[PDB]
């Protein structure tokens, strides 16, 4: 049986005069996007802001993704936990070993490669025990290390002329309200967003965001990134159908370590009754999550992203 594509989410293609500032737009089209938990927006055409990421010193150690872990539980092979080691890679030599993996796997040039195709292997994958996949996702580097894909007005890079627009814009992640009202924040006497470089089947788990936040995902460049969101009306539904079909050893464990290994075929929630939606965000388009909307999703290959929470 091959897997059945769920609904496509909202998709927001907003005109010069909408595009004006986000959190008004976001409030805009919440009667519909909160009710996907996803949405996909498209700026104006002409609204291509540079990268601004310092790419001759851009160096990070990608995280080991065994896909199968968890089906793999149903089997301890010999030497278990030293599978492989994490490494270190630059841009360049992690986009190397990024396409030779994927026009190695399908055979295929890969831009060549439908979407599709990558989304129904990636689920036959991971329920596999036959075949050991095994990538790597260069995920949780802050945007403090080598600077923001967006241009920032801080004085440590040179920003052309052109590109000052794009460091003023709101719609840049570093210009995003972060700071949550509380009456602790007026008694104390800081957020900012990460970077993910991704390859073919990369994915991250179904989860969401700490004090059930909005988030805002911006794909600089790369393949498309494929996404699949829960509205947040069916939050406890999927968490109960989660626990259900999660290994009996981590049904009790709590909802931040839970979310570590949450990889699960969106068709098996869609047969319990949860509400899920699909999208495949390609170069240059956001992707907004909704409060308490449940997401996951894997890349189609090699890709960068910038993601931050912001509070409204
Ligand atoms: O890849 C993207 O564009 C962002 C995907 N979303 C992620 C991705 C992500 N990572 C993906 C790598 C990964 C793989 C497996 C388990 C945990 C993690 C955490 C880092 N972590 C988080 C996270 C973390 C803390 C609180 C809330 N969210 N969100
Ligand atoms: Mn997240």
């Amino acid at each position: 049986a091959e897997f059945v594509p769920p609904p496509e989410c909202p998709v927001f293609e907003p005109s010069w005069e909408e595009f004006t500032d986000p959190l008004s737009f976001i409030g805009r089209i919440r009667p519909l996007a909160e009710k996907t938990g996803i949405c996909k927006i498209r700026p104006p055409k002409d609204w291509q802001p540079p990268f601004a990421c310092e790419v001759k010193s851009f160096r990070f150690t990608p995280r080991v993704q065994r896909l199968n872990e968890l089906e793999a539980m149903t089997r301890p092979r010999e030497a278990f936990g030293f599978e492989q080691a994490v490494r270190e890679y630059t841009l360049q030599s992690f986009g190397e070993m990024a396409d030779n993996f994927k026009s190695d796997y399908f055979n295929m040039p890969v831009h060549m490669v439908p979407t599709e195709l990558v989304e129904k292997e990636f689920w036959r994958l991971v329920s596999s025990i036959e075949e050991d996949v095994i990538v790597e996702y260069g995920a949780d580097i802050s945007s403090k290390d080598f600077g923001s894909g967006f241009p920032v007005k801080d004085g440590r890079r040179k920003i052309l002329p052109e590109e000052e627009e794009y460091a003023l814009s709101g719609w840049n992640l570093n210009n995003m309200p972060v700071l949550e009202q509380s009456v602790l924040a007026h008694i104390n006497v800081m957020k900012v967003p990460w970077l993910y470089v991704g390859m073919c089947f990369s994915s991250f788990c179904w989860h969401i965001e700490d004090h059930w936040s909005y988030s805002i995902n911006y794909l600089h460049w790369g393949e498309p990134k494929t996404w699949y969101g829960v509205p947040s009306h069916a939050a406890e539904q999927l968490e109960e159908v989660m626990r259900e079909l999660a290994p009996e050893l981590f049904e009790s464990q709590p909802d931040l370590l839970h979310q570590l290994v949450t990889i699960m075929n969106p068709n098996v929630l869609m047969e319990h009754g949860v509400p899920v939606y699909r999208t495949n965000q390609c170069a240059g388009e956001f992707v907004v999550t909704f409060p308490r909307a449940y997401h996951s999703g894997f890349n189609q290959g090699y890709n960068f992203a910038e993601a931050v929470n912001f509070c409204t």
